């Protein structure tokens, strides 16, 4: 079961940011709020917005921001890269422990997907190899983040900007740089060519292991340089020597190999599941790493 | 995608509860503190207990509840079919609105998983028509609970139990009432062979349709008692007036009656899918209800 974490600290620093007719999801922490700069856009400036030149002709008095049943009043603005800082003369109380990451492709986080600052549901993502995410994101979703929450601290590690033409989505950090070769303009934009999480599609079918489903093993093995000859060739990522140092612990509970589960995981490339599921599913799941898998397991 | 609802409300609840040394969850709602009864229970009392005898040897006094570190005195206790009700000296200040909703099966609901009283995660889960759930519980996880939130208000709908041979779960509604054939002695039991959730499957076409997906839909119709006898044979559940109710909506929004799409459906069953995908998927999925059919829609 893909799972998220418990969003509630989250929850407690979501407002809603409104300029002009834009009305999108900010996070309060502090006595500052993030959310995305398109927000100041209008239509004639979607298509190539010159922010700096947008923000400048701004009064801290155009944002309405409202969290809850209340209104917090800005007293300065800033840009960073994608994101706008908008100071306000409150500070959040339910201001977690916090800090600002950058994740890689193949991590995972969860989302709390937000619109017009209220939580509407938590789901679990990963960062494709592609830098896009695949979300369940609407309009008004902008500014809902991505998170991970080690101890009592939550790593912010993503902000939602735009859906792509296939459905994907991208977005920035929360330093305001995109995962991607994305831009916020309302343009069309295609990403790069995706690929498989590898190491994540080994995690899991550990798991399927340990909840007693060995349908796809079999009695062969191969070299790792073998193996990622044929993921390379079926757009998988390639397997490094810490991606299998890292599925130790799952190699070590389970008695099986990293490359016998190499074999495993090629014999299912060139064969395919032929009808039957594992973990119920008919595609190889790639969003769960190995870290996700070992702690629920 | 499998979307939880936002767990903060019930992080707000959660509070652990133990006896000897058998800890497990609680729920804190106002001055009431809800777990199942078999924290009371030895490891060795598991085998077959006998509650009452069990419970007469019981003082307030003998019940450690903790919200964290903090105790909550217990200043009264009851037991109110399979799970205990602790009155406690302290109104929870995090209360939500709340109601105690018992669900039908196929019907879905978010699951927080704790631990020693902590929130590790959320995730969605389903009510199997054999009343077990394909859950991702511990030992120690006992006393989480299902929920669905409506606007401002939780329906508490679940309380874990136990974890069945299969690796399915079973537990409670937060009367204490089990959901189907089972009760919470530590000996072999076994769950109804499952079926497929006819409701959400057709909920999963007509979410097929409003996205474009709409080969299958055929010119026939059919009865409500004929596409039952036929489903059956299929080892799918027989619809119910409340499943053509809760159709309803999404029938309203593509136009297509709900037995209409029981005969397009009834034939998927009969002919298969000649290999053909419905939403990128030649699995028909039935953990979607209508209701998170329009939730990410
Ligand atoms: C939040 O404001 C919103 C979230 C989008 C809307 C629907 N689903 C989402 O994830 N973001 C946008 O509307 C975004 C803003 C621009 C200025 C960065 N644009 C967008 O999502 O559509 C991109 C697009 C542009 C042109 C085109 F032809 C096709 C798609
Ligand atoms: C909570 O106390 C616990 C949850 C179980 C433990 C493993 N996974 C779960 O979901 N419930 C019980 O231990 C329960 C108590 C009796 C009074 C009903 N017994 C139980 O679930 O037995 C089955 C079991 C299977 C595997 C396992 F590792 C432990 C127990």
């Amino acid at each position: 079961r893909k799972m998220a974490f418990p969003s509630g600290k989250v929850e407690g620093c979501m407002v809603q940011v409104t300029c002009g007719t834009t009305t999108l999801n900010g996070l309060w922490l502090d006595d500052v709020v993030y959310c995305p700069r398109h927000v100041i856009c209008t239509s004639e400036d979607m298509l190539n917005p010159n922010y700096e030149d947008l923000l400048i002709r701004k009064s801290n008095h155009n944002f309405l921001v409202q969290a809850g049943n209340v209104q917090l009043r800005v007293i300065g603005h800033s840009m960073q890269n994608c994101v706008l800082k908008l100071k306000v003369d409150t500070a959040n109380p339910k201001t977690p422990k916090y800090k600002f990451v950058r994740i890689q492709p193949g991590q995972t986080f969860s989302v709390l997907a937000c619109y017009n600052g209220s939580p509407s549901g938590v789901y679990q993502c990963a960062m494709r190899p592609n830098f896009t995410i695949k979300g369940s994101f609407l309009n008004g979703s902008c500014g809902s983040v991505g998170f991970n929450i080690d101890y009592d601290c939550v790593s912010f590690c993503y902000m939602h900007h735009m859906e792509l033409p296939t459905g994907v989505h991208a977005g920035t950090d929360l330093e305001g740089n995109f995962y991607g070769p994305f831009v916020d303009r309302q343009t069309a934009q295609a990403a790069g060519t995706d690929t498989t999480i590898t190491v994540n599609v080994l995690a899991w079918l550990y798991a399927a292991v340990i909840n007693g489903d060995r349908w796809f093993l079999n009695r062969f093995t191969t070299t790792l340089n073998d193996f990622n000859l044929v993921a390379m060739k079926y757009n998988y990522e390639p397997l490094t020597q810490d991606h299998v140092d890292i599925l130790g612990p799952l190699s070590a509970q389970t008695g099986i190999a990293v490359l016998d589960m190499c074999a495993s995981l090629k014999e299912l490339l060139q064969n395919g599941m032929n009808g039957r599921t594992i973990l119920g599913s008919a595609l190889l799941e790639d969003e769960f790493t190995p870290f996700d898998v070992v702690r629920q397991c």
